[PDB]
This record gives C-alpha cells, structure tokens and sequence, in this order.
C-alpha cells in the first residue's frame, strides 16, 4: 500500500478497504491500464462528429486530423479547454460568492455579513471604489456589482487582473495582448476558437490559454477577496490532520467540496445543536475537512483537516464518518456509491452539481442555517444508527499551524519591522538566509503515490533554505506529513531557513518558530501567494519575472491545476509540474511552454515527473533568478 | 469517387486531385480507419489528468472512471462541453455583430450602417425598447446595449430566448429551470459542471445541456436580428451554385467561414476594383460563396455559391481560386497547406482565427473598406500569377431561387391572404396539400457520401408533400442537387405541395412557382425557422410540440450542429440526426435524449444513420404530431 500512498493512515484504510471489498481509486486506476497513450500525449481530438481523430506520436498514419488540424493545434486547442475548464471552475466559484455578498447587505441573507470591514474597504480602494462618506453595505455593494462585472466585456478590462499585479507586468501583458476582457467571455471565447474548423496557429491559440489562464487568476483572486469580506480573513490558527481527527462518540461530519458559503454556516451551527447530538448519544458534532472547503474553515476556524483528494474515500471506510456535505470540484462520485458500504449519509447542496445516489438539499443563503440543521440531524440520525459497530480511525494526526494569508504573513513580519515589513523578509533573500520562494499547488494524482512528489521535492528545497509556502492539496499533503508543525524545524530547514522562521516567531510571541511550510489556504487562495508576491516586486522595484520564486504544481489533476499553473507562467514565474499534461505529442508547443514563452512572459513551464529532479531544476530555477539580481547563490 | 461524394463536380475535382497528388478530407478520414470505439460511443473522458478513462462498451474492466465517474456521467459531460462550444461558437459570431451595430451608430465605422430601419424597429419594439420619439442611432445602440446584455447575469433571463418563443414555451423551459440567464453564464456553468468531480447525474448534467443549447439558440436568433439590422433582411433572390461560377478568366474571390461583417464589404468593394481587375487581365472580380458566409451573401446580394462543407477543398482544386477570404468556423486547415499546390492565396481576417501558412489581415470595421482593397489586391495579383495555366473548373452549376427569410415568407403567403398571411399554410396543413414542415440543417460530414442523406430523405419527403426549407450546408447540399431551382417542382415534389408552391409564387407574379425547398439561410438563420414555427404556434394558440414541424441534422458534424439539434428538442421538435453523436456508449443517456425528454419538453432525438429509414421516422413524427391535432394523415 505504500506504492498508492505515502500517508501512513490511507494504507491502514487501503487494507481495510480490501478485506471489505470495496473498490477504492487506486483500483479504478489499475483496472484502467495501460491507459490510451493517444489521451496521454494529446493527440486525440473529438471536436467534431467526424471524429475521433488521432495521430500516432511516431510512425505512420494517421499522421494529421480529418479536416487538416495538425498534432500542434490539436494539443493547443485541447490544452486550451483545459484552461477554459479551469477558470470556469474558480470564476463560478468567485460568482456564486459575489451574489452571496450582494445578498447580504441587501437584507436578503441574515446569516452572512460583512466581516472583515478592513478587507472590504481595502478591496474599494484597490478597485477605485469610493469610500469616504458612504455606508459599509453600500461600498460592498459597489465591489459586489464590480465583481459580477469583471466576467463580461466593459469599458474596462478585468479589475482582479489589472488591479492586482503590478503596473509593469500588465503593461508586459497588454503588449501581447493577454489582459482578459471579461471571465465569461475569455471562457466563451477559448470553447469558439478551439471547435471546428476556427484557431489553428499553435502559438495564436496559447496566447489565447495565457490570456484566458488570467481570467482563471482574476476568479481565484475574487473569490479570496469576497470570502475574506465574508468569512473573515484568516490569521494565524492552531489545528490538527489527517484521519485520527475523527472521533468514534462523536458525529463526524465532513465538509468536501470548495466554495465555503455553506460550510462557514455549518461550522457555526454546529455548535449549538451540541445539547443536540448529546441527547443522541454522541458527545457533539465534530466538523472536520475535506479538500479546499475543509482548507477554507481551517484557515478561518481551525477546524481539523481529515484528508485531501485522491484519499478522500478513506474517510469513508473508517465507518465513523456519519456525513459528507458537498458543494462541487473535486468530489470523487465513487463517494455516493461507497457511502451504501460505509453508511455516511452523502449530501449534496449545489443545483448545478448533483451525484446519483447522494441526498440534495437545495441551499439558499436565504435559509442557510435551516438547511445547515436539516443536513446535521440526518448526521446525528446516521451516528445513532451506527451505535455498537466497531469503527477503525486509524490514530494517526499531525499539528498544524495555518492561517498565514498575505495580510498575517505582512503583519508577522511587521513585527521585525513596523513601517517596511516586507524588508526583513528581504534582506534575508539578499543575505542567503532564505533562498526563494516556492509555491506548492494543486491536487494529488493516483499515477504519483500519494504526497511523494510533494514531500520529496518540500524536503530538499527546505534543506536548502527556500521559503516554502503552500496552498490546496498540496498544502494538504505537507500538513498531514509534518510540514505544518513548529517543532519539526530543526530536522527540516536549512539553518538561514530555521533562523529567519525563529526570528519570525519569536517576534510573534510563540518561544518557537513559524512552522516550516506556511499555508496560505486554498486553491482560490494562491491569489493570495499572487499578492505576496506582486507585493515583494513592488517593494523591490522590478517585475515578477525578475523574483527567485517558483511554483510546483507537484501532484496536478484537476482543469483548475492547469488554469493555475498557466497563469503562474503568465504573471512570470517559472512553473514546475510533476505529472504529464497531454502536450508530449506535440514538440512545437512542447517548446513555446518550456521555452520560448519565456520571452514572452519571463516564465515557462518545467515538466518533471521525477521529485529528485525536479527539485534540483527548481533550486536552478531558484539560482538563475537570484543571479540576475547580482545575488550570491 | 461517388462513395465520397454525391456531386458531380467534386467527383471531377477529387480525380484532379489524385492524379496531382494533393491529400483530400477524404485520404486523411481514410488514414483515420478505423477510429477509436471509446470516442465513438463517448465512453472516453479526458477531465484531468489522471485519464484518459475510458470504458469498455460491453465486457470487462475497465467499467468506470478513475475517479468513479460512470458511463453516464462520462457521456452527458463529453456532450454538454459540445453545446456549451457550439454556444461559444454561435454566440461569438452575435457578439462581434452587437460590437459592429455599436460602433456603425457612434460615428466610429461609416463602412456600417443601419441598412433595415424596419427590423430595428421590430426588434426594439420585441425587446420592450421605446422607438416612440427617438432617433434611429439612439434605438439602435440601445438594442446592441441589449443584444451585449444577454452574454451575462442581469435582472431578466437572456431576451433572445424569452422574447422569441411564445408564453407557453417559455412557462414549460421556465418550470424545468431551463430558461438561460446569461449565454456566457451558461457556456461557463457548463465547463464547470463537467469538470471533474463536479456534476455526476445524467438527468441532472442534460438539463443543463437544454439550457445551454437555449443559449445557442439566443445567439443565433441575435446574429440574425443584427445582421439583417446591418446588412438588410434577405428577399427572393435567384443565383446559382456549385464549382462552375468560378470563371477562369475572372478574378475569383471566395468568402469562406461563417461572420458576415467583412464579406459583405469586400462584395460591394469588389464591383468598383472592376476596372482595376480589368487592368491586370481580367473580366473582373467574381466573388463565390463558401459555407455560410457564402450563404450570407448568397441570401442577400445573390453572390453564387461555389461549394460547402466537405468538400471545400475541391475549389482550390480547380486552379482558378485566386482568393480564399477568411473569417472564423467550419475551415479546413488543411486549405493554408493545400495553397501552395494550388496558388490560391488564403488570407485570414479575425485575431482568435488564425491558420499557420496563412496570410493575416487584421480585419478592424473602422478600416473595413481599406482591408477590403488590400485582399482583393492580393486575389488580382494571383490572378496574375496564373496567366497561363489551364485551370479545371468543371462546368457544372444549378439554378438556386433563395432569401426566403421569415419576413419574406409571410410576405410571399400575403399574397394569398393580406392581413392573415400564415392563414393559407395552414390551411393547406390542414386540408393535407402540406403534410407538415420539415427543417435540414447543419453540416456535411465525411463520414457520409456527400449530401446522400440530405438528398434522400428530402426526396422522399417533398414526394410525400412535406414543406421542406433549408439552412447552412444542408441548404448548400440542397442547392448543389437542384432543389432549390423551381423548374424540378415537377419532378419532385407531391401534387398537393406543388400545388400549393404553384399558388403562391403565381400570386407573386412569376407565373411559375416557388422552388422545391425554401432557403431560410445560414446556420444563425436556423433562428429564422424558429421565428416562422413560433409564429405558426402562436396563430393556431398551440404550443410547438403540438405542431407537424420536425428537424434533421442529417449529415452533422460541428459542435453548433449538436447545440442546434439540442435546442431544436428543447423547443418541442423531434429532431433527426444523420451521424452518430457520441451517446451510444450510455443506453440511459440516449433514453433520454431519444424517449424521456420528451416528457419535458415535448421533443426528442431520432438518431437514424440509414436516410430512407430516417424519412419513415420523420414522416411518422409529422403524422403523430397530425394526429394529436384531429388531422388526418
Ligand atoms: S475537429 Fe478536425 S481533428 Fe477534431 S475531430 Fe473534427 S475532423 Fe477530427
Ligand atoms: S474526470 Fe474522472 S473519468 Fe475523467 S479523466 Fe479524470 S478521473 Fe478519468
Ligand atoms: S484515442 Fe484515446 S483519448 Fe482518444
Ligand atoms: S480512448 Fe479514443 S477517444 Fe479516448
Ligand atoms: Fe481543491
Ligand atoms: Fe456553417
């Protein structure tokens, strides 16, 4: 079990699941091979009903599509709805919480609010949004009605791009004309120029994925802005992970999914059906984490994660999880059916995202806090019927200090200097003391054993005094194995690493250090590295391209992964991905993504699937941009 | 050759085109034998990047997704995703019309004008736009304003789908949540709801598919309203078709591809260079119509159609294309390669539509007469080129009568009954001289022998006195066969029907009668046939799925062609389709799809790859619809 995860409890939850027989991921994958190397290397196209068309990687034909398409356009134009895909996922997201927001403070919603009134008015400035004179739930108002506006065409281009990343990497941007006019539209616009017939330049249909990739950031970013108003920013919290949260006597109810507005509701609620789930026998609801949404209510409440992505049917199979509470992405739909074996009530709560076998409870924000009971006493009902089975939680948790969006890392670091906070954190870049930065994103992948790309390529880069940061399942990865917890500095970090996270904390008043990788929340939330980092090139007076920060999409499955880890390229930051997208079958786009985009936007993908390697082409990677600054490496 | 193709003219040039070497549609679709089972039946995800899945149609593993995705799953999203860029495709072309319509009454491009004060009129008053006191430039960018409002969410659903269709359609979609709120909204929910681990219920995911496909049928009604405001509604028009319009000793010129807003420029700036392709050496500039652009202008101005679809090669095959003029849709890229052999200079003109080996002019409308000089400058200078070498035009053209737009038929019907001019159709309904209406539309698609279906089963049912009108390259394929000239009435069509063709063309004074199959137009233009069935519906106070009007998309290929088809079920109709979509994988889906929507919304799909057994289904469908009307039949 130890080659489909490297997560010590998933393997006791892989034996028990084979003793039970039921059919995990792992052996959906298995049952899967070989897989079709047409999909593998991109050149499989079904654009049309003339269709299939493929094109053998070598040898003879079919060397070309039907209609003439090439192996070059064909894989752009299917990297291309990869990204379209994406950034539909994080917009809709952003949407959904931009008509939550509008909602409240028209009076429609009582159970939301404004709740961080400084994020409010700090995202009216940023936008131009007057707030001298006017009422808070006119402002938000206004940053409501500007983010339903961003996904359409206007006199302007799209706000969360433009206003979020320095002057010079737009004008960079605007020069190729990669600055997205509307979310929707750029959307739209990818699905029609890669259909039939349409785009068929390799390097016109990227430019097209780059900008499009920009509506993906421009969603992800608004949905950390509308959440943080909503939910409240995070700061620095306490908690725990991985299976051994779960609690035999008590109900276990997990939040799955990525768009909070609802599990922010059922935190909250739970809490007071406590007397509740008291009287069914149990000794309260325990809410535990499942994927981004349990990372959104881990950042804002601490509420433990229990596992992440390629594991979540594990949760299942301990025969203690009495409720699984989704909204949409990333949802294995096994779970519906393993939920027969298991006896967790599955719920779903999203119109536009439904699974066959699972109870819907259509959720409005005009009822969210009668829905969120409806849901947690079919919860409570399933843990009185599991009184006197045995459950097997496997034992095992680790500490996890989370919390740090960009405002606390700022406000962390003002602590060694008031008025200049980002400096200390520089002159520890310039000094040696910290060599980068690299970004950990994205999912894990049942072709990768679980977290090994992650925790390989995290150790040698910590060891090497890289500042790591991390959001999603890969900083679901990195909490469950340690990465999360203080007192694993010393055998982790690189000794100039280890003193600036000491510093840090000690400032902090906390005796120890900051935690050696920082969680800065979820997918959406690698707007927030986005802000660090923009934030880092305006203090220092030069472009992104020019940081020694990097990206590991180190486990990538999912569209969104795709959409993240282009746009990563696009705002200039060498970009690492640990799994293989479908573009081996074509060399000339091979070769704009690893190579010639460089001089287009000073980032580029870097495809590795060896951890070891690619970590070693991360700290070049690393090194390169350190020497274009004149600094040691 | 004639298994590759009904026409005789693409018979001559496919031997051309062997005997020079130059690779067809045809070889390639050849080189592709066999194509892949997975993708035939849709049993073939690529969500992320843990596939490709696929799933054995019958046998053993694999029988699921990775990620526990089913068959049914598998196959409602890989067919949502065909909509949402059919949508995409559809709703672009509208979109860049609004934008052209915008810019023409602000001073900003005089190429462009409100040429159809009456529809602008009409259309204001059917979107609730006051006309009463205002200027024409004034209700016109108020109904661009409108048409750009429909792409998002606002506070009424999209009005190019709820002011077109009658009450009582709009109140069935309505109770189903089908109505479209935004059609970029709806393009973008659907590419997140089939992303992975997002929506996994058949039932569930088609439903969206419906309100998707209503947004392709918004966008399509949209380019119709603009382009008729801009260009001027279609009226009886008699033209010719098929290679023989191409004159050697002119400058041939084909506009190719599906948005209008450039060709209907170079067709007015063509017949002034007249003295300047008079200098060069030729009679002068003879501009021919491919694919719905061509028909486009064929509806409008009678420019001649050259060929369509499939077979659109086969005119660079001739030697005499001097110009290839292209905007976005249905283009072969192999055409940018099959140049060099030919001479024919191809040049594309939209920024999202490029092919490489092409060249590029940057279409803008505010310099549209100076792009339009610069390209048929480049076509004189290829005629040029080709003093000299004999060319192979075959001599081989029909007779098309066309622009019967839904305006002109009423008007046409008007002659017969003033002031009640749908009266006398449905009289002849009725009393069984039209048995009912039958709609072909859509594509060519290699896979069939060139309009053999189109040609088949319109035969059959003009025998049978179905009223028979056309779009796009089902219009084309008609056209090329004769059936749109009006001296094969005889031959063709049923006494009844010809009797009431011969009534009404003597009563609009041509003392012969109306043409065998009425074109409506380009694939938008399908729009117009709603407009007509609707109108139909709301003079008889029944819905349309009451009505003996039925669709076939008898040789489909692209994306919209499966959007159309989709929306042509929504809005009641039973809706045949001549190629296997890629549903066959899941038996649930295609009950769906085939027999349970039809509890929705009054439609269903008729899949028939056989076109004489087609026909049976479709006459079947007409005189069900007869029957539940008291008809006899
Ligand atoms: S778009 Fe071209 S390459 Fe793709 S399926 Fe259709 S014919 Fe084949
Ligand atoms: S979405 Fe599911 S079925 Fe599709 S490729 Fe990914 S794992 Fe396979
Ligand atoms: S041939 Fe396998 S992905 Fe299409
Ligand atoms: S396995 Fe052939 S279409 Fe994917
Ligand atoms: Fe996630
Ligand atoms: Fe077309």
């Amino acid at each position: 079990q130890n080659l489909k995860s490297t997560d010590r409890a998933v393997q006791q939850m892989l034996d028990k699941a084979k003793r039970e027989g039921i059919q995990t991921v792992w052996d959906r994958y298995e049952a899967m091979k070989p897989q079709c190397g047409f999909g593998e290397t991109g050149l499989c196209c079904r654009h049309c009903l003339q269709g299939p068309c493929r094109i053998n990687p070598f040898g003879d034909e079919p060397k070309v599509g039907i209609c003439g398409a090439t192996a070059e356009v064909i894989v752009a134009r299917g990297l291309d709805r990869s990204i379209a895909a994406g950034a539909a996922g994080h917009s809709g997201h952003a949407k959904h919480l931009a008509h939550t927001l509008k909602k409240a403070v028209q009076g429609k919603a009582a159970s939301y609010m404004i709740k961080d009134r400084t994020k409010l008015h700090s995202i009216a400035k940023r936008l131009g949004i007057p707030t001298e004179g006017q009422k808070d739930e006119d402002i938000a108002l206004e940053v409501a009605k500007a983010a339903l506006a961003d996904f359409h065409e206007k006199d302007t281009p799209v706000l969360w791009v433009t206003t979020v990343l320095p002057p010079s990497r737009v004008k960079v941007l605007s020069a190729h004309g990669l600055i997205p006019a509307g979310i929707d539209h750029e959307i739209a616009e990818i699905m029609h120029r890669t259909s039939m017939g349409c785009d068929a330049d390799a390097q016109n249909l990227l430019l097209g994925g780059l900008r499009c990739s920009l509506a993906d950031l421009a969603g992800c970013y608004m949905g950390t802005d509308l959440a943080d108003i909503l939910f409240g920013t995070p700061a620095p919290v306490v908690t725990e992970s991985n299976l051994g949260v779960l609690k035999a006597d008590a109900v276990n109810v997990a939040v799955h999914g990525h768009n909070p507005v609802l599990s922010d509701i059922i935190v909250s609620v739970s809490k007071e059906m406590e007397n509740e789930a008291r009287a069914a026998g149990a000794t309260g609801i325990n809410v535990v984490g499942i994927c981004c949404t349990g990372n959104e209510v881990l950042m804002r409440h601490g509420i433990p994660a229990c596992t992440h992505s390629v594991s979540q049917e594990m949760a299942m199979i301990t025969g203690a999880l009495d409720a699984m509470i989704l909204d949409y992405q990333c949802i294995q739909p096994s779970v519906a059916t393993i939920a027969e074996c298991t006896g967790t009530t599955v719920i779903t709560t999203m119109e536009m995202s439904k699974i066959t076998g699972a109870t819907h409870v259509n959720f409005a924000e005009e009822a969210a806090v009668e829905n969120a009971k409806q849901i947690l006493r079919l919860a409570i009902d399933t843990f009185k019927r599991r009184k006197g089975k045995p459950v097997e939680i496997p034992n095992i948790k680790t500490k996890v200090v989370a919390g740090f969006s960009t405002e606390a890392i700022i406000n962390a670091l003002s602590k060694l200097n008031a008025n200049d906070p980002l400096k200390p954190l520089i002159d520890n870049v310039v000094n040696g003391n910290i060599r980068g930065v690299c970004l950990f994103a994205g999912c894990n992948n049942v072709k990768v054993p679980q977290d090994q790309n992650f925790t390989t390529i995290a150790r040698k880069l910590l060891k090497q005094n890289v500042l790591v940061v991390a959001t999603g399942c890969g900083a679901g990865a990195l909490m469950r194995h340690g990465f999360m917890d203080p007192a694993n500095v010393d055998e982790l970090c690189g000794d100039g690493l280890k003193a600036v996270l000491t510093a840090i904390g000690e400032a902090n008043g906390l005796g120890g250090p900051l935690p050696p990788v920082l969680h800065m929340g979820s997918c959406v939330d690698n707007s927030r590295a986005v802000a660090l980092v923009a934030a880092l090139a305006n203090r220092l007076g030069v472009d992104l391209d020019r940081l020694p920060v990097v990206a590991s999409a180190a486990e990538a499955m999912h569209e969104k992964a795709v959409a993240i880890g282009t746009w990563a390229v696009t705002i200039g930051l060498p970009t690492h991905i640990g799994v293989l997208p479908p573009i081996t079958g074509s060399l000339p786009v091979t070769q704009i993504l690893t190579s010639s985009v460089k001089d287009i936007t000073g980032g580029y993908f870097i495809v590795e699937l060896d951890p070891e390697t690619a970590a070693d082409k991360l700290l070049a990677a690393i090194n390169e941009r350190r020497a274009g600054l004149g600094l040691p490496w």
